[PDB]
């Protein structure tokens, strides 16, 4: 077959009724306020066999490290639920692989329990607890001895070195937050002495801001949407932090100058620097506190989940099954509709992980995901135009910054493959304009903020403007979703290393670093449910397949499977030799950009 | 048992765990809107016996 344009099609009529069906299938439901959510998960978007199985093994281990927490409180109930679990185990290797019972029961509700941070996760069908690890550290071991029957991430070791800080801002789970500054705000009046402490006598503050070398990461937006919140009756503490980050001049990495924990300077509200010690490190602790609060909310489920949900509510209504743009953007949306679905009712639900663990209350979370869709601007949210935007591309100036340099080439094969498969369906302008489907496609879309659309989407009126849509969104589908998501397993899985809460006061430090780290019960719940959630690379960016049994290629016209598509997949190998070389020459690695890791759509 | 100020106090520690244990026990509500509330009535501020004693003779009465 060859997907057709609506105006184009010789059947418009069969055409029409498939979109009909098509509406009723996917409906509108309000599982979010403002956004346009589903009405639970229309069948087909049902999860695959292939990635409940991947699934269902990470679900294995982090429940079988919660059993083995619970062995060492209270030095056969521990081990009638060890076995169980393995029994699940073995059940999944062999009996799943014949290609529902064992499958879909058993996954879908051991991942609810983790990400709803239910009691008694230990073993299903056999139906805080002080059997197992709860209440403050007895020392800072307890917190690495968590990760029993999972393996301890690497940050655990070297988080509280300011390299390892500022790694974060070009390399970790917010790589997009920094921006180049000419002047300093006003807010935020760091010294010449606070400079010279960091990067020596030889430069100086003015000579940074002169050479585009000083670069800030401001959390201002934390400050304006969340209300600190309680755990059992314990003090939760977030902040709106500005930090300094300046590269030694000629070039090099970044490097933490200054942080001011507030947005107000005040008498209780100083500037803490790199010579400051026990405060220093506790002013860098209260930052990644505020990152765990952005990045899970801003950077990864605002502006990954949140923000591609309405597209793929839009895609399946307007634009019919032999709609080439359909046969598009479908597979980048494999399973997006089912995990946003476990993310609605479960993650950010009351009661659940991020409503415990993050230090906001769970309805200001929201707010604070809601400002960033209000506020995003779609048409000017291209990665080569973000990078453009904060003064961050010189190559030269700051010359450690993975997620822009090969984030810049996966950008650029996605828009090559886009840019072929739009000119090969699209073939005059006039085809665009004439498009039905396609511009009922951009009406629900275009829409106000308010009533359910995408804020900046309009126009798609030109075969360029359908080209970034579509680059855009397989881009937000894969690569952007790999740089958030995965770093959860190896960048945020230990708390001390970030968390999503602050359980002392400030960074004015008043006594030992572990009564700022979270409650045990609370710290396990961290390390597991972000381990599940960094730890499943299910389908593969380029490889374009079905959600059905057979696994078959996807696309039929041959087209694109016998030239445009290969055409995409040699780039991507391609691309992906380079980035390896690089990350070699590299001490903080950045897999998530590899072509081979990254998966096609948003699905855990 | 004669009582201390926290910097003078002999035993920090155990003293810090019983605000932990007590900040537990008394958690906040919003009972009446824009005020600081008691979550319902913890155990150990429940009415004693004298008090209701002499209460229920005059809830007796006006019944």
């Amino acid at each position: 077959n060859i997907p057709t344009l609506p105006q184009n099609d010789p059947r418009p009529e069969q055409r029409a009724q498939q979109l009909d069906k098509a509406r009723e299938t996917y409906k509108y439901a309000d599982l979010l306020p403002p956004l346009a959510f589903c009405e639970g998960v229309p069948k087909p978007d049902t999860p695959s066999a292939a990635w409940l199985v991947t699934v269902g093994k990470v679900a294995a281990a982090v429940a079988l490290n919660a059993v083995a927490n619970r062995r060492a409180w209270k030095r056969f109930d521990v081990g009638g639920t060890s076995e169980e679990d393995q029994n699940e185990a073995g059940h999944n290797s062999f009996l799943a692989r014949l290609e529902e019972p064992s499958v879909l029961d058993e996954v879908n509700e051991r991942v609810a329990a983790i990400l709803g941070a239910k009691p008694n996760r230990h073993v299903p069908p056999a139906q805080v607890s002080k059997d197992g690890p709860n209440g403050r550290p007895q020392s800072m071991d307890d917190y690495a001895n968590l990760f029993r029957r999972i393996t301890l991430p690497p940050i655990a070791s070297t988080w509280k070195n300011d390299s390892a800080f500022a790694a974060y801002r070009v390399a970790g789970p917010n790589a997009s937050m920094i921006q180049r500054i000419t002047e300093l705000p006003d807010n935020f009046a760091v010294t010449d002495a606070h400079y010279k402490q960091a990067m020596g006598e030889g430069d100086s503050l003015d000579a940074a801001k002169a050479e585009g070398r000083l670069f800030l990461a401001d959390w201002k937006l934390i400050g304006e949407t969340l209300v600190n919140n309680t755990y059992k009756g314990a003090q939760k503490t977030v902040y709106a932090p500005l930090a300094l980050f300046a590269v030694p001049p000629g070039g090099g990495s970044l490097a933490p100058v200054a942080i001011q924990p507030g947005q107000t300077p005040s008498p209780t509200n100083k500037i803490y620097a790199t010579q400051d010690g026990n405060d220093w490190l506790a002013a860098k602790s209260a930052v990644q506190v505020a990152e765990g609060n952005y990045h899970e909310l801003v950077s990864h489920l605002g502006l990954t989940h949140l923000l591609l949900e309405p597209i793929v509510m839009a895609t399946y209504r307007q634009l019919a099954q032999h709609h080439p743009i359909y046969m598009l953007l479908i597979p980048h949306f494999e399973g997006t509709l089912s995990i946003n679905n476990s993310a609605a009712t479960n993650l950010i639900a009351p009661g659940g992980a991020v409503d415990l663990i993050f230090a906001g209350t769970i309805e200001s979370e929201h707010q604070l995901a809601l400002a960033a869709l209000k506020r995003h601007d779609f048409m000017r949210s291209g990665l080569p135009d973000t990078i453009e935007q904060r003064g961050v591309g010189d190559t030269s100036v700051l010359t450690d910054y993975p997620y822009r340099d090969d984030g810049l080439k996966i950008w650029a094969n996605i828009e090559r493959w886009v840019t072929a498969y739009v000119n090969n369906y699209y073939i005059s302008e006039a085809n665009v304009t004439q498009d039905t489907e396609l511009q009922a496609w951009a009406a629900v879309l275009s829409k106000p903020f308010a009533e359910g659309g995408v804020s900046g989407f309009g126009p798609i009126d030109t075969r360029a403007a359908l080209i970034f849509a579509c680059t855009k969104v397989i881009f937000t589908a894969s690569a952007e979703h790999s740089a958030v998501n995965f770093p959860q397993k190896d960048l945020m899985s230990y708390a001390p290393a970030i968390t999503g809460a602050g359980w002392t006061a400030a960074p004015p430090s008043q006594g030992p670093l572990k009564d700022f780290q979270p409650p045990l019960e609370l710290a396990e719940l961290q390390a597991e449910f972000l381990y599940l959630l960094g730890g499943v690379h299910h389908t593969k960016l380029g490889f374009y397949n079905s959600n059905s049994f057979p696994y078959r290629a996807w696309f039929k016209d041959p087209k694109i499977t016998a030239e445009l598509l290969p055409a995409f997949q040699r780039d991507l190998a391609a691309s992906e030799e380079l980035i390896v070389a690089a990350n070699a020459t590299r001490t903080f690695k950045y897999t998530y950009m590899i072509p081979s890791t990254i998966p096609m759509s948003i699905n855990i």
